[PDB]
């Protein structure tokens, strides 16, 4: 069976939620038992994000295969169960870089290499690679059209339409109808200049999905119908939500997985919300309510921790708990103090690199432990709690990581390389989904419910196994393991009523309709804090 | 004092010759005392053309420092006597490289990279970098106005214009004016949307050069001045001519130095092109004429050879000698044989690489040779006349190049690396500019007037020293060497009215003022035996 | 039954031949047994061309129905046998003075009056008015796609398309692809830039009609078809051609009516093209040449007479003689006498207003008179004729046109309502087709073997019948009247070999194929003449 398209662009504005739009459509096509993926082609320069910083870009999204990925792949994976790969992002960057290794290597045989069609060849190479095998492939292209960034994009998915035809390729084009007080309606004329952008560079839309704070009424549906030439069954409203689980529903209740399926001549059944409409009666329907501080040094831009911050609401929903997100800056507790952390039911310390606001880490790790609050410690997390538990209790002085302190007594975190004692005796970045095997008796073997897990990884410095059975032997206990060097994945403080860190990323492999057990655990001991005090 | 520069673009179609149109005008301005340079801007993404094949993109021209360039780069040498470095010429490809090695280094400190601001400001850095300490810097941007392939570079040179201002930036944009034989008239409706399509991406046209094949009467140039809004002393006439030469006179008559002068409060004398009067002077007025056969395996595009057909035309200038060219497929040698090469007055073997067509060459060296016709090789064209020297005077059965047959018995041409004897027994990519001694009581001795020369090289197989001996024993002269290896760039038949080969590209020094003592010696043999037949 | 339409547009430049082009295009499929028409939208503010100088937009066709129209209508009327109306040409000045007519009288009903969808909506009336009751519907549209005036008009025609489907509708685009000496090739990126311009107004061709001085190759015709992303069949050259009557034939042979037959599902025979091969023929093929003098006042604009210089040239084809048209201004005749009317075999006078350069004219009619030269007088032809004849033969002293002298003593011309004789003593526009009577053994009675005959007016001032009886008896010879007041429409000259002077126009009955009596006899008597001397 042939492969169909839905090439999904944006007009007037950035920030539309294409990849919510294109990962919501996605879920409905699967519930009605379509193999379907998502693919983000990004304008930027970058290679890839690994170069980009959080508090600009947002989080790095790591796939099972180590992929370095745009925080998109993490709506899509948290929508649809098809697992995303390096083939599911790639940037300009990408394609250029591509592009410019073949030349100087000589596989364009002393051609004029051109962006039409060498640049366009190579994206539409990229996009097939990702998406043949499928029943259904949502591009998703960034960027506004009109823009001089995506224009390579345009002209490549053009191409691909006139190639593959109108049987098994679609254009849905998200806009903004936005509400004027002054004329008391929502505004088409801007989804009526971006159009004209569109059908410039040579691309008809086949569906508008109209973003507006408000629905966007029938009358004026039906004249952005008229004026892009498609049926008013092809034009779907998609206002502002409290909650992106219901999206799925409204997309489908206009019938857009309707029109998709009768223009690929896909027979096949009616969608079933089910587990969607679970998710939103669970969030809707909350028992208690707790307060989690999550203590970080990009907290200036919230997504720089978006699958932390959605992990947290998944925590929420399995327990019918409320969780109240209070970002804390790290470098607060070094100048005001532990007094910033009063009034929390749990604290999470999460990823990041470099030494600005780690001590105010130790600080709030130290906090949780002595304090007996519920402790998540993820990679950075789990640094900061084996630097806190090695300095206060196993009583190695200004215990560090070398990424820090290079040349420190007690460097309980370094590279493998790095690995030395307090005397300087020695022995005789890791991407992706590993192996971890859990030791009995510790509480994420229950947790997990499983002797081994997988779970993915961002990082480079490792926990010291030279300075690591002191720290034992002053009541640390290592709950995760992994590989030949058999490197420290999990601790916990036994003598507390949840104390967990682990090296990976558990947040990336958390989903609302599956959960995760460290955040089910997490969130319900915050619960249990909230209602002892 | 400031450094003015004009931004030269083209309209309508690419062929405008847009390079000889900015060569012309820095003639002018030269002329006027000023220090001007030009510079062109690729969109190709080749990262240079040193990949491209002669019979796709033309010839590879090579600076002084070494730099593979466009053909425009020997417009500019042939018109100013501002030597061109790699500064002179970079292609997006470039630009993409040198910013993707940054962001994978991590110049950008984790920041997006974008088309805006990032390659854009790659783009004015290298502008800036080619350009500062000149008077005048014209910039000649590849491509047609309205194209996506040239946006990059357009919204750079309008970011200069704005930061540095109208005093000190010029838009120079070639249209095309076509005749219709339907009206009688020239029609300016290309340049109304061409210059539309300037005004939408933000740079408005001070100068417009338009192109025809006529005059471009006074009535079409109001019209032109006033849907522009620029003086109609800035809309200039620029007729096909049958003489690049003359184009410098044109445009001065018509006051182009005057107003561009006046814009950048250049206060200079008149313009006085008697260099030029007098090669076109030269050109109109020859005492004789001859047929020169240039036997390569790229004739398919004369462009291939673009400045060894100029260096002919400048020999023939210096000699009063009109020279017709006669492109002759060394290939049609193989098939047809030697009665293909009748009824020329010389023979010149050109460069390339490849075996595909070198027989034929060897062919064409024996018949030369043997039949007492003039004879110049460059590079390829010195290889063939080694090897038909070896082969058919010093009895060195099958002689070759490692190149063409790798485990040749005589490899008389070869890597220094590959060098070997006819025993197998061994000793215990050359670019830009290098001095070569000349051998006394040789021919070029004699026509270069000095013991040492500077020619600019593009090879990397060599004469073998170690065969040489014996060829030099059957006769053949060396009379050029250069570097510690004392390899061979110049050889000579003494036994024949004018035989010469150099390994360098003598045709990239050749210009019509100066013109070259080889081509100026070579077409006055050509003439010399033209009247003895 | 359902009416198709094909939508003519026109890139790059105006004078394309689009009215040519869809003429030869109408005259294939009339070929073909098809009822086809053809319509001209004028995007000028002119009601119409009733106002519109001569000498600026060139003669005024005037159609059966006595509607005034651009000269294009006269290309249709030449090429197909289906009549033109006033439904066959409109201006944007007549559907905005349709529109405000509406609007003032109150049939918009209070609503806001817009260029969509008011504007737009009266163009597709008056197209599907004059389209409706064909098989093919050839609708030219008037500018250069991209110009602001044509907006409406194309928007208009898009919305047919919408409505009416592609089974049933084509967009037929001309386009200038220019020859380049610089790169010896015709030049597709003024059609790339066009047909950008096209689809920004939401316009897709179907059929590229590619206008250059030369034929336009497979390779750039393979080019175009690729980036337009129509079938190469529907890419057509039409280059430059010596004679309008071969391009029939040359898009026949492109398969260009197979294309649009199969587009509309048509099943007609092969086109018939046989009176064009004659035509084409009889053109090639003269036996003897004539000079035939044009004495008027608008010779500055050869249009102004487009339909009489058809005429002579039809005159030639049905004679097998090629006719020199010497265009000769009136008012030269006035100042340098009868001197500059020598080497001519035949003289016409045609159509004009005003006195100026009149005299002239009545001076040229004398001298045709008195020395035999053959003569055909149209309207102010006749009129100078009559004046002529009443002055140097009737001794009617300073005999002239009320239009001209209106206290003159002899009005032989007047209008009915001005009619007096000598004493002062009285009795007691006209536009379009209407009957006149041939009066037996009257030369034209012979000519056109008809009693009775159909011919078109466009004239104010009659002959007076109050002062004809005079004329009469002084040798002159009516020989044809119209209506209840017996208007004179033709007079002759007995003792003259030929010697005709009509009141209608009978340049806009001629065509190449049927030829017209009175041109034919006039042409065949230019050559009788041209043998006697
Ligand atoms: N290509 C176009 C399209 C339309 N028009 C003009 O546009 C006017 C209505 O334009 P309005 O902003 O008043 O109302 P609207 O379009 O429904 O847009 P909105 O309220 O939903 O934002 C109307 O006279 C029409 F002539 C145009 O000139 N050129
Ligand atoms: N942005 C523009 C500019 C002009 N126009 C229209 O353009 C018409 C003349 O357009 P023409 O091709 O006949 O003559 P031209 O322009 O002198 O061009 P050319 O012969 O030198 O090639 C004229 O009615 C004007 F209304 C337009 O609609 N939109
Ligand atoms: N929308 C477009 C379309 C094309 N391009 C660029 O256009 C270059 C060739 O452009 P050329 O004038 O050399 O050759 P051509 O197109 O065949 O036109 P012609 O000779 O028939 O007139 C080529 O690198 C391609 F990248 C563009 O940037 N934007």
């Amino acid at each position: 069976m042939t492969t169909n398209y839905i090439f999904v662009t944006g007009g007037v504005v950035s920030s539309l939620g294409k990849g919510i739009a294109a990962a919501s459509l996605a879920a409905i096509l699967e519930a009605r038992g379509l193999n379907v993926t998502i693919m983000k082609l990004d304008p930027y320069i970058n290679v890839d994000p690994g170069t980009m910083s959080p508090i600009q870009h947002g989080e790095v999204f790591v796939t099972e295969d180590g992929a370095e990925t745009d925080l998109d792949l993490g709506h899509y994976e948290r929508f649809i169960r098809t697992k995303m790969s390096r083939r599911n992002n790639f940037t300009t960057g990408r394609i250029y870089s591509d592009v410019l290794r073949k030349e100087r290597r000589g596989d364009y045989l002393g051609a004029t290499v051109q962006v039409i069609p060498h640049i366009t060849n190579a994206i539409k190479e990229r996009v097939l690679e990702g998406g043949e095998g499928h029943d259904v492939v949502l591009v998703e292209i960034g960027g506004t059209v009109g823009d001089i960034e995506s224009l390579p994009f345009l002209e490549a998915i053009r191409q691909m339409a006139v190639e593959i035809g109108r049987e098994h390729t679609l254009f849905m084009h998200l806009t903004l109808v936005p509400y004027m007080a002054a004329s008391g309606e929502v505004k088409t004329k801007p989804t009526q200049h971006s159009v004209k952008e569109l059908l410039s560079i040579g691309i008809q839309p086949d569906i508008l999905i109209c973003r507006s704070d408000r629905a966007v009424p029938a009358n004026e549906r039906a004249k952005i119908a008229l004026f892009c030439n498609v049926p008013e069954k092809a034009v779907i409203s998609l206002k502002d939500v409290d909650s992106i689980y219901k999206i799925p529903g409204l997309l489908k209740s206009q019938g857009l997985d309707d029109y998709i399926c009768k223009r690929f001549s896909l027979n096949c059944p009616e969608a079933n919300l089910s587990e969607w409409e679970q998710v939103i009666f669970e969030e809707a329907n909350p028992v208690s309510e707790v307060t989690i501080g999550m203590v970080g040094k990009y907290i200036e831009l919230p997504d720089a921790y978006k699958s932390v911050i959605e992990a947290l609401k998944h925590g929420g929903l399995k327990n019918r708990v409320s969780v109240n997100i209070k970002l804390i800056d790290s470098q607060d507790v070094e100048t005001r103090g532990v007094e910033i952390l009063k009034g929390l039911d749990a604290i999470l310390v999460p990823g990041g690199f470099g030494y600005r606001g780690v001590e105010g880490m130790i600080t709030t790790a130290r906090f949780a432990r002595e304090n007996n609050i519920p402790y998540l410690g993820i990679c950075l997390g789990m640094q900061v709690a084996l630097i806190d538990y090695a300095r206060h209790v196993a009583n190695m002085e200004n215990a560090n990581s070398t990424e820090f302190v290079p040349d420190c007594k007690y460097p309980v975190v370094a590279l493998i390389t790095e690995w030395r004692d307090e005397n300087g005796n020695v022995e005789v970045m890791r991407l992706g989904a590993q192996q971890c095997q859990l030791v009995d008796d510790s509480l994420v073997r229950q947790l997990y419910n499983a002797p081994t897990i997988v779970e993915r990884h961002r990082h480079r410095y490792e926990v010291n196994n030279m300075l690591l059975k002191q720290i034992e032997d002053a009541g640390l206990r290592v709950a995760g393991r992994s590989g030949d060097d058999q490197l420290v994945e999990i601790i916990e403080v036994p003598n507390h009523p949840w104390f967990v860190a682990c090296q990976f990323h558990p947040e990336f492999t958390s989903t609302p309709r599956d959960g995760h057990p460290l955040f089910a655990g997490f969130v319900k001991a915050a619960s249990e804090f909230q209602k002892r005090q």
